[PDB]
RNA sequence: AGAUAGUCGUGGGUUCCCUUUCUGGAGGGAGAGGGAAUUCCACGUUGACCGGGGGAACCGGCCAGGCCCGGAAGGGAGCAACCGUGCCCGGCUAUC
């Protein structure tokens, strides 16, 4: 999906920020105890409305695993966007 | 012509895991601190040097392929290979 994104203040979330079990793997923050579900994810991208639209066919290189990808909107800067889902993540 | 043994300190380098500031459409970019190693550099320090050889899938570094993100460039996690070490042989010197 090239970067289109660029022109709609989107940016692209690797699930693996969040849940990479070492930083090193991914990780951009500190670690989410709990475990978190796939569309657990999606639908607090969607509850902050970062609209979130989602693509497949799309392979992270420090895990091939991860075949998908989410876009979404900047709130402020990517950073900013990270530490508000990644903080509402961690929702007791 | 015997037995063994081959200096320690601070600084920094790196690597591992962690916490952290700013940031891009990906791979990522620019910084801060903590801890655990170091086979890597400083000088300073000590009798703690000199050569030789060698090879760990399962050590460390690095990483062809392959698996990936990129429009590319390039960047990544990473297996073999390689390196470095681990090791071995002398001398050299040290304590018995
Ligand atoms: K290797
Ligand atoms: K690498
Ligand atoms: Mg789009
Ligand atoms: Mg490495
Ligand atoms: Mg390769
Ligand atoms: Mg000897």
């Amino acid at each position: 999906s090239l970067r289109d994104l660029k022109e709609e203040n989107r940016i692209v979330i690797w699930p693996s920020y969040f849940f990479s079990p070492t930083r090193s793997k991914g990780r951009r923050l500190a670690r989410i105890p709990y475990k978190i579900k796939t569309e657990e994810l999606v639908s607090t991208l969607r509850e902050l409305g970062l609209d979130p639209i989602v693509i497949e066919n799309k392979k992270y290189p420090r895990d091939r695993k991860i075949n998908f990808l989410i876009a979404v909107k900047k709130v402020k800067s990517k950073n900013y966007t990270l530490k508000i889902i990644h903080n509402a993540l961690m929702g007791t």
